[PDB]
């Protein structure tokens, strides 16, 4: 039993809700929140910009030190950093950005990072400003993640379509 509330169950391990991931994290304080990161951990917009803003830019400061030490992530890769005031940890995961021409097959690799954590709060990878089809992203999530994932979808209209079209 966990403290996630109001989710629709899609499969044994995948749950979904129309919610602002920032507000969800602040309420639940999960062990792991997933950020929709880029390889430079530049948290300018989308989910990343919103999460970073909620940390008063502490996420960005920590991220800049991480990059200075380690260099950029790989598309499809991840790193674990602090969750600041939002969660114990933040798993920064880089899905392919279609508006950069990146290979959508890397979306499965991106979701595989979730399997290293027993329970996560997460957005749909490569959705929003990363330009992929969110219906496809949900399909890949369900077919790749085996640990317990709670998906927050900000847009109510998109949430209803993902549910109604879910196979
Ligand atoms: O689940 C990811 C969805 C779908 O594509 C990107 C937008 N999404 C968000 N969902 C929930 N909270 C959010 N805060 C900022 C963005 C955002
Ligand atoms: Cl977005």
């Amino acid at each position: 039993v966990n403290s996630f509330s109001g989710y629709l169950k899609l499969t044994d391990n995948v749950y979904i809700k129309n919610a602002d991931i920032v507000e969800e994290a602040k309420k639940v304080k999960p062990t792991v929140v997933v950020n929709a990161a880029n390889v430079y951990l530049k948290h300018g917009g989308g989910v990343a910009g919103a999460l970073n803003k909620a940390t008063n830019n502490a996420m960005q400061v920590e991220s800049d030190d991480y990059i200075a030490t380690n260099g950029p992530l790989k598309v499809g890769g991840s790193c674990v950093l602090s969750g600041h005031n939002l969660a114990k940890h933040c798993l920064h995961v880089v899905g392919p950005n279609v508006n950069k021409g990146e290979d959508i097959q890397l979306l499965k690799s991106a979701y595989e990072n979730f399997n290293q954590h027993e329970v996560l709060l997460a957005p749909l990878l490569s959705a929003g400003i990363f330009g992929a089809d969110p219906i496809h992203s949900l399909r890949v999530c369900v077919d790749t993640v085996r640990t317990n994932v709670y998906l927050a979808v900000f847009d109510k209209n998109l949430y209803d379509k993902l549910v109604s079209s879910f196979l």
